[PDB]
Order: structure tokens, then sequence, then C-alpha cells
């Protein structure tokens, strides 16, 4: 499996680094996509290398999608290509894992109406206004969409996501 | 005029400090409400004194409302009392100034359907999903609601808001 | 009216940003002059664009002068061109607004003997030794010179300065 | 299984948080021991709750040991009780995972002579002088001792460690 | 000899720590005086213990005076007692070492007219307005007054000061 | 005398700056060597200019060696040229001053077996495993090697080291 991450500067550090390594443990290949080649830096100062830009991403070449939180989703969701990647992969039924502010990208992709999931509670109302049946739970599994709220949910988040890739 | 601010830790410093002094210049009384008495600190390290808590606010003794941005609105909008203050003052047609993430509180108050305004572009889709006719402009005036996007808009934001007050 | 700001890195953030937007509100054009083109960053991390260098400034093309505080004035006052700009505009009777450490530039310009004003209390003795009648007040108006002490004075500072610009 | 963490302020954040959640996913109980009850903060500013003090640890009540790195090991290795915990658990053949500066605690326990492992390259000379056959590899498995070097090794580090706990 | 330091929070770290240790090498006793007991923290984050408060200082019980720079002198020079200490010791001819912003305290003590010395170049004009013959030199010795400009001058500053205490 | 400093980014600021100026006071010439030309920045944010790279150092052109602490030694000790410089100067019996983590470089040079000295207590066991008779004292003098533990020891450290360069 090839796993794509859509992220940018000001990502929540552990919400990117934890699924990155957890999926590598399984032997999946993990790819970080962002605006520009080079490095990006998290809220807490961890730097990670960008593997490819949004413009170079063909969503048909990836099997699953991870959306870390932080402040990066509010910039990534203004990128028509990045939102388009999320829309197609989510629409095709490929596994999509979101945590915290991550699902702001899915809101912008227009794919969440009638779906069930969670997010950082601070944006629950925006999830609800997008048509999500929002629940306060450490992990929600709604078909291909695995969603969690905060870094304390990491263990449950990837426990469920890893099952979807098996 | 008595002007109420709803804010918290991690407010955007100049988005609070600028209207605070701009409205003081006009002779209005300005009040900072937050979760707890004491002080709150902005994203950039400015400290501000809290005048009263959300719980102690009677919205009928205030004439106008200011909603600065930063990360504070995502905390403030989870406080039922703070959201009701904004809902009541806005629905009564009292002047309400919002900037950046400030209008997340108005989203949560359920008052934006059919209204016209702007915000930090990063949350445009959330404004639109709440029923806002979202405009990309340095300042928008929709009756009692004066909205702006980013600190570069400060001059235009209060230029319009000061007109609504007396 | 064209309003010039003389400043540099380590400016006190709100002492620059507040009058910048307050005077823009009136429709005045505002210009930031510093050592180099590019950007400068305040004590608290706000960045602002430099419009022109001290060397490119013709003081005859500007109508008023604003001197924000911070650590920048102790650097600007060593620049002979910057001090000559302040000397020429102040002695010509053009409106000059200073706050906090701002008037260190006026001290070095040699224009303060016999004047009345205020500053950050920490440099009260240096103002006095320059011949200033130093007053502990939120704003002082001495002809063309409007002076204040600290960020808490911003509202009164620009309230008085805006009057001088009509 | 009950898994014990020995750590303190200035731990390398992901080197604690990653194995913490990875082992929770398996259903193991994880416990953070440090000098004082309360919270500890990592190099990058993440806060974690301390479950018990070194004084309260009975090593017979735990099945495995994790030693995150950062600057914390250099303080922990001066604590006679913490070093004793590591000495007893490692010598008993219980699974011990160390990464980066973590094995400085094992150096101080005097248990590494004749063993094979890795560490932050910066302390390879100290590992070698303690009697370690030092290997430059993302993960080494030497009986009960699973060692890795840097955050980039996290996926391999816990891949091998979880096998030992089954 | 007993050497007294007058300083406070935001002292320039090496301008305090360097003479502190340099004079300890000679066998002198060194005392840190500030506003309150406890610790004070320099601009760069070093902490030092306060030995006594300004109120408790009897100037006749100390043989020499050191005035480090930073932002502490602008606060110390507003304390009538601290300024009184400096006034008495300097006017009595006891050795006084100042660097950077340090001499702002001597300016406020009113003892510098007719004297020869240096300072951080940024306050040169304030020194001159206090009546100082200001010299751009790494160290100046004017009787009991040993003055320097910046941290790069430290070696010369204490080279001259230790001679005065022999 | 020409004194060489081996250091890098994240040096303990006062552990470099203090001996730098103390030895300049004696009239010695002081040289900062690091990985690259330009500047390096200490843990506390002090900036110092690099005089030459490790690659350009001819150890025969220097009379004495200073090894400040911080986190720089853990990177410096991985550079074969830097370690060879310390090994050769120490082996020639030239004066070598180390403090805190400084002696990690000497550990890596393999020159400490049978020698007597001290270090940051946190690496006591690594010094002992390198063959050092470790002493808990503010300064130790073992022939050409003058060693100390922490910034609090600075006065005694250079008190003893300066004697070796007379």
């Amino acid at each position: 499996m090839k796993v794509l991450f859509l992220t940018a500067n000001e990502f929540e550090d552990v919400e990117l680094i934890y699924p990155y390594h957890r999926l590598k443990e399984e032997g999946h290949e993990v790819y970080i996509a962002s605006f520009e080649r080079g490095t990006i830096t998290g809220k807490h100062g961890y730097s990670v290398k960008v593997d490819l830009t949004f413009d170079k991403v063909n969503p048909e070449e990836f099997d699953a999608l991870v959306l870390p939180g932080g402040r990066a989703p509010e910039r990534v969701r203004l990128n028509e290509k990045a939102v388009s990647i999320a829309r197609k992969m989510f629409s095709e039924g490929k596994p999509v894992a979101s945590i915290c502010h991550g699902p702001q990208i899915l809101i912008s992709a227009g794919v969440l109406r009638g779906r069930k999931g969670t997010s950082y509670p601070g944006i629950k109302d925006d999830m609800i206004n997008a048509g999500v049946e929002w629940v306060d739970a450490e992990v929600v599994v709604d078909g291909n969409w695995v969603s969690s709220r905060v870094p304390a949910d990491l263990y449950a988040w990837m426990r469920e996501f890893v099952k979807l890739l098996k």
C-alpha cells in the first residue's frame, strides 16, 4: 500500500509523525505531499522532508490518505489541487484517516454530508454544518473514514486505520 | 457606549489591542470578558487584563460586541454562555465587529444564515456552510455586522465599526 | 497627508501597528522607513514591510512623523540620516508623534531643549538632561510634538495626533 | 503486560509519545515514572502526566521497560533508584527498549558489558567504553534488549519491541 | 574587597556573569543586589540568586560597585534607593565598573558631569547630555570609574577594573 | 600564546565566552574553530564568529586548547579532524581546559585512561568508563589538563588554567 499525507507547515507534530512510523511498521510506503519540495516544520518544531508537491500527486497512484491536524489544514484546504486529491480518494472509497483539524480538508472537499465521524471539538460546529453526524469519541470508523480528535487518541486512531489497510 | 470583547488566551494580539484603543479614543468604555478573571496572553505575548467572566456578563448592559481572532475563538465557541452572549447581542441588532477567526463564535451562535461578511480565508468554507454569503474584502458591512479578514485590514475594520457606534 | 515612520528591527509592535492603521483610517498615506529595504520584525514577532530606506527619504516630501518605541530608537539614533530627517521635520513645525523610547531620536536630533513632553519613564532622566520639561501623563501636546509613554497610552496618543493632521 | 517508562523533563517528545501509544494499541498498560508527581515537558514542549515516582516503583510489578531519550537520561542516570530499576529489570531478562540517549541509564546500571546494541551516534564512544558492541543500525535486537538511534528509527524500534511482548 | 552589583531582571547575562566570576577569581566577595530576594533572569535566560535587596544595602559596607547592562538599568535607575547607593559609592571615590547601559544608573545619580567614559554607543547622546566626555573605546579609566561599551569589551573592562581593587 | 577553541552550535554560552575574554585579558590570542565559517549560536542565543574550520586547523600552530560544554561536544566528537586536534594537543602535553560536556571530545580522542579530572556529573559514568579518576570538585588540575563541571565553577576553572599559560 502507498499512503499519502496532505500537510504543510504548522502541522501538529505527533499527528503526522505517529501514523507515518506506525504505517511504515506494517511495510506500507508513506509519502508526504505539501505545497513545495523541501522541508516543513510542525507546531512544535519537528521538521520533515516533503516527498512531492500537490501538483505532482496523481491520486490514482495512492491507496490511502492521512490528514494530520494542526494549523496546516486551514492552509491546505485553500489549495484546489490538494482538496481535489482528498475529494477523489475519499469519493473512491479509499481508506482516509483524519485527526483534529485534519477533516477541514474533507469539509472543503464536499464529501462529508451524511457521514459520521469526529474532529477537534473546537470545530465540531463546522463539521455539523458540513452535514457530519458528529460524535465525541476517541475514534470513529464510518466505512472508509477513520476519524479521531486529539493526540491522546493516537493509539486508537491507528489501531482502527491499520485494520482498514489489511 | 459600552463595548464588550469576548476572547481568551491565544487571541491575535493586535486584533484585540487595536479596537480596544480605537474605541477608547472615541470615549466608549471597553470591557474584556473571558473564562476567568485575571490576565490572558495573546499569540505574540501581549498580556491583557480580564474585566469579567462570561458567566457574569449581562448582555443587556452592553451596546456593542467585538470578536478578535487568533486561536481563542475555537475555545470561546465551546462555551455556551459566551456563544449565547454573541447570539443575543447580534440578533438584537447591536453592532458586532468580527475579524479573522472571530466569526467562529457567530457560526456557533447560529446567527449567520443569510448574512454577508468575511473572515480569515482559511475558514471561508465554514462561514459559507453556516449560510454566509462570503466576500473576499478588507471590510464588509452587513447592517450591524462589520467583518474583516486579517491584521492588514485593521484600519478599514474599525473605520466602518466606529460609524455604527455613538 | 503623507506620514513617515522611522523605525527598525526590535520596534515595539503595537506602537508601530496602531498609529499605522489609525492614520490609514483617516485616509493619510503611511510610509515605513528603515535601514534596508525588505522587512523588519518587532519585539513580539510581527513583521512589517519597509517602504524606503533612510537614505532615500526626502523630508520635504512628508507632512508628519511618527516615532514608535522599542529597542529600535537606540539603533535609529546612531544613523545620521535618520536623525537629520527627524531634526528637519520637527524643527520645521511638522506634526511629530513619539511614544516610549521613540523620543531618543529627538534627543539625538538636538531639538528638545525647552519643550514639554513625556516618554517611557525609564528614560525620563535622559529627556530631562536634553532640556525637556518631563511630565508623567498618558499624552502631552506641545505644539507640533505629541508624546506618550507606554502601549496603554495608545488611545490618547493618536486621539491627540489625529487632531494635528486636521 | 505492564510497561514502565523511566523519563523526566526534556525527554525527546516523540521517543516517549510514539512507544506510549504504540503499546497502548496492543492493549498493554503503560506507566510513566519520573522524579515527582505532576507533569513533565519534552524538548519540543509536549506535556505528559507522571503516573508514579521512582521511589514508588516496585520493578517486580512491571513486565517491560522503555527508555526514551532526550536530555532526560543524563538526569535519570544520577538517580540511584531509577538506575536500580533499570538494572533489575534488564538483568532479569525483561524486555527493555532504548532509543538515542536512553541507554545512558543502562550504562549507569552497569549491565551493558558484552551486549550488542546502538544509540545516538553522539554517545557511541560511551557505549563502546561501557562494553557494548556498537552497531550503526536502525534497530538492534540482543535478547531482551531492543535498541535504536534516532526518531527516524521509531517504526523499526517498536516493530521489534512489540514482538518481544507477545 | 566586597563588590556590590546593582542589577535586576533583563540584565545582559554575560555582563553580570563575567565580572562576577572574574572578581571571585581574585578572592573578592561578590554580592548581587536587586529589588526583591529570590532569583533574577537575564535577557538570555541565565538565572542568578539575589543576595540582598536595595533597601538592605548599606553602601559603607561595600568596597566597589559593578553596573552590568541590559534592560535592568532603566528599571534600577527609577529606584531612589538603588540610585542613592551608586551616588554615594561613586562620589566617595570607590571603584565603579560600568558597561553598556550600566551607566544609566550613574546618569540618574547625577555624578557624571566633567567625567570621562563610555557606554553602549546607543546612549552616547544621553551620556553627553549628562556632561560626560564620551570616548569610543573598549575601556576607559577615569579615576575610580572604569567604563566599557559592549560584551566584546569584557576582557579589557575587567583587566582594568581588577587593577583598581589591588 | 595562541589558544584554540573547539566548539559548534549549542555550546554553553558562558562556558565559551568566559574563557574567551579571560584569556584575552592575559594578552593571549584566541581562535574559535568549528565545522564551518560564519557564526555559531549558543544554547542561550549568544552568537560568536568562527575563525577557522576544523579542516584548516594545524594543531602545531596553537599552544593551548579550550573545550566548552553544551550540546556542541556531542557533535564535535563525531568529527575525526576535530577529535584528532584534541588528541594531538592533549598528547603533546599542551594545556587543555575542559568544562561540563567538553571532555566528551577527550573521551573520543582516547587520551583519558589513567587521568584525573571532572565533568558534568551527568556524564560521570562515561568519564569513569573512559578510565578517568573522576572527582566531584569545582576544578581539577592533572598536569596539562584543567577540568571543571558547571558554569558555577568558571572562576576556579580559569584561575587554574591561566597559571599553565604563564
